C-alpha cells in the first residue's frame, strides 16, 4: 500500500534478480535484497546469519563502513583476531 | 597482570601512537586504539560514537567487512540511504 522509489544503484541490484518495476513496497525490496545474497551465496557459510560486503554493488550500498563503540562484540573480535598468547 | 601480543599489523597502529612494548594488557590495547581514533579523527563529527574504517591499517584489522542480518537499524539506514519518496 506504500511505495518507494529506490536510488539507481539500489534499482540495480533489484533488477539483477528480476525485479521489473520503478517503485515496491518495503518488504518487496527487503525480499530482492535477500534473494540477491542468496543467489549470489554472500552469506558465510558455517554462520548464515552473516553477510560479506566485498560484492561491489552491496558494499556500496551500504557507504563508507563504520562501526559504533557500543559494538562491543565487533570490536573484541577484531581484537583477538590480531592477538596470539604469550605461553 | 595478563600480556597478550599484538600481530604485527595492530602492533604497527600502536607504534604509530607511542607504544614501544611487545605485548600488553587488554585495557592498553583498548587505550591505544582509541588514541588511534581520537587523533587521527576517524570517528564522526556529529556523532563521535561512530568510527569510519576508511583508514586502511584500521579497516585492514577488521579483514573482510560483514553485518549480520540481526542488524536491523544498520540494513534500515542503508535502505533509506537508497530510496526516496514517491510524491
Ligand atoms: C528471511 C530469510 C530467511 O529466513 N531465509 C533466507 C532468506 N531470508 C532473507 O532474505 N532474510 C533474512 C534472513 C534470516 C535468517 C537468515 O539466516 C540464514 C538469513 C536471512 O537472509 C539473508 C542471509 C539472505 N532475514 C530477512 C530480514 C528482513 C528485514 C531485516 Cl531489516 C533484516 C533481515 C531477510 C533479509 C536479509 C538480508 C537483507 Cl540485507 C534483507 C533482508
Ligand atoms: C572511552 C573513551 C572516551 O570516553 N572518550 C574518547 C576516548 N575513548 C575511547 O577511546 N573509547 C571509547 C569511547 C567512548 C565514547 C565515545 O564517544 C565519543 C568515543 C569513544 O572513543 C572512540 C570514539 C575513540 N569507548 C572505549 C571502548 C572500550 C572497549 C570497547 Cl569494546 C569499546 C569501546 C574506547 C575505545 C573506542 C574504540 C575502540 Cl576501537 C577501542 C576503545
Amino acid at each position: 500500500e506504500t511505495l518507494v522509489r529506490p536510488k539507481p544503484l539500489l534499482l540495480k541490484l533489484l533488477k539483477s534478480v528480476g525485479a521489473q518495476k520503478d517503485t515496491y513496497t518495503m518488504k518487496e525490496v527487503l525480499f530482492y535484497l535477500g534473494q540477491y545474497i542468496m543467489t549470489k551465496r554472500l552469506y558465510d557459510e558455517k554462520q548464515q546469519h552473516i553477510v560479506y560486503c566485498s560484492n561491489d554493488l552491496l558494499g556500496d550500498l551500504f557507504g563508507v563502513p563504520s562501526f559504533s563503540v557500543k559494538e562491543h562484540r565487533k570490536i573484541y573480535t577484531m581484537i583477538y583476531r590480531n592477538l596470539v598468547v604469550v605461553n
